[PDB]
DNA sequence: ATTTTGACGCT
DNA sequence: AGCGTCAAA
């Protein structure tokens, strides 16, 4: 009752760019705008692998991971843009730079946590308080929320936009605008701010995005996906029981893999809401102390993970796969590709040092051997003392050379199916 | 023969 | 330290 926390103490948003790499390419090439199109890496093998897909193309069934040749069977007029290749490998610089554009705009509004190349969490609690003080009891107009959905509404006693407006009207009609401590009002002001933030992103970059607004990161992330693209969704604390009552467990962030499968298998449930019937101790007994407490609160819509103040990636990495017959089988091959990776890494590190006043101090080398299901077969670290590609490639070879079983120095066995260099452990400079 | 990435947890 | 999990385009 009066002491039961309800996880309504924060306003958190998650902003996620729509079909991000596709929008980057469509901004650059107006011929691709408003078309079924996809972004692909490589082209020799089956037309290249698709990594991003416009919503027009998704209507034909085109998805990520599809070979372009196969996507063309579903969508013969599909347009394609290719990821840049440099030093023999795909190079994602254009998308990293577009990401910086968006992150820098979002940072003007509030502290953000960079969650991926195209998404960030926003802690809006303080901004909401400020805006509520500015508003001075003034009601919030639907015109301030032109792309907002209120999850769960409309309810009670045939076009998409009509339903959105009906739900928003029910919500705003029911709000108590004089209570500055009302969580629902705080979320609503949050959504007003997010409309402003999304408008700024689109104005200043050309890119559209979706967003979720709720009381914590997990619900904000879930909310964001409910009405893509180019829309935002408010998930209130009160919407949680109905929302979770038919929500597959795997849809909640962190439960899409083995742990989620085990929750389903061990407990014999399917939906997030069903978790409420277990005690905290029961959940801890199956999934561990940390996961158990997290599940117990999360299934009630409560999560405390903070929006971390971090706009920049914590690592800078470069990797290449060598699938099937292309696996690296000679020492020379391994050294040449380590050099290519190290040259890209050097370029990115030097730019990072100039832009962000920091230097990486550890180099992580990872390889995969043909026959291993795991992404990485072996990982070794060494000191990163100079931004020099020849030194980094030599040091990586030094730390992995003993993995070569082959009695012949010139041959590498078992062949390598992946090389990965990652700069970590940044210090101020 | 998806590939190329991050962030963080466990021991 | 080195390995595993989960998530992005
Ligand atoms: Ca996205
Ligand atoms: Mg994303
Ligand atoms: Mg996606």
């Amino acid at each position: 009752g009066p002491h039961m926390a309800t996880g309504q103490d924060r306003v958190v948003a998650l902003v996620d760019m729509d079909c991000f790499f596709v929008q980057v390419e469509q901004r650059q090439n107006p011929h691709l705008r408003n078309k079924p199109c996809a972004v692909v890496q490589y082209k020799s093998w089956k037309g290249g692998g698709i990594i991003a897909v416009s919503y027009e193309a998704r209507a034909f069934g085109v998805t990520r991971s599809m070979w372009a040749d196969d996507a063309k069977k579903l969508c013969p007029d599909l347009l394609l843009a290719q990821v840049r290749e440099s030093r023999g490998k795909a190079n994602l610089t254009k998308y990293r730079e577009a990401s910086v554009e968006v992150m820098e705009i979002m940072s003007r509004f509030a502290v953000i946590e960079r969650a991926a190349i195209d998404e960030a969490y926003v802690d809006l609690t303080s901004a909401v308080q400020e805006r509520l003080q500015k508003l001075q009891g003034q009601p919030i107009s639907a015109d301030l929320l032109p792309s907002t959905y209120i999850e769960g509404l409309p309810q009670g006693p045939v076009q998409k936009e009509g339903m959105r407006k009906q739900g928003l009207f029910q919500w705003l009609d029911s709000l108590q605008i004089d209570n500055l401590t009302s969580p629902d009002l705080q979320l609503t002001v949050g959504a007003v701010i997010v409309e402003e933030m999304r408008a700024a992103i689109e104005r200043e970059t050309g890119f559209q995005c979706s967003a979720g607004i709720s009381h914590n990161k997990v619900l904000a992330k879930l909310a964001c996906g409910l009405n893509k693209p180019n829309r935002q969704t408010l998930v209130s604390h009160g919407s949680v029981p109905q929302l979770f009552s038919q929500m597959p467990i795997r849809k909640i962030r962190s439960l899409g893999g083995k742990l989620g499968a085990s929750v389903i298998e061990i407990l014999g449930i399917e939906y997030m809401g069903e978790l409420t019937q277990f005690t905290e101790s029961q959940l801890q007994s199956h999934f561990g102390e940390k996961n158990g407490s997290w599940l117990y609160a999360m299934c009630r819509g409560i999560e405390h993970d903070p929006v971390k103040p971090r706009q920049l990636p914590k690592t800078i990495g470069c990797s290449k796969n060598f699938p099937g017959k292309t696996a690296l089988a000679t020492r020379e091959q391994v050294q040449w590709w380590l050099l290519q990776l190290a040259q890209e890494l050097e370029e990115r590190l030097t730019k990072d040092r100039n832009d962000n006043d920091r230097v990486a101090t550890q180099l992580v080398v990872s390889i995969r051997v043909q026959g291993d299901k795991r992404l990485s077969s072996l990982r070794r670290c060494c000191a990163l003392t100079r931004y020099d590609a020849h030194k980094m490639s030599h040091d990586a070879f030094t730390v992995i050379k003993n993995c070569n079983t082959s009695g012949i120095q010139t041959e590498w066995s078992p062949p390598l199916t992946m090389l990965f260099l990652c700069a970590t452990k940044f210090s101020a400079s």
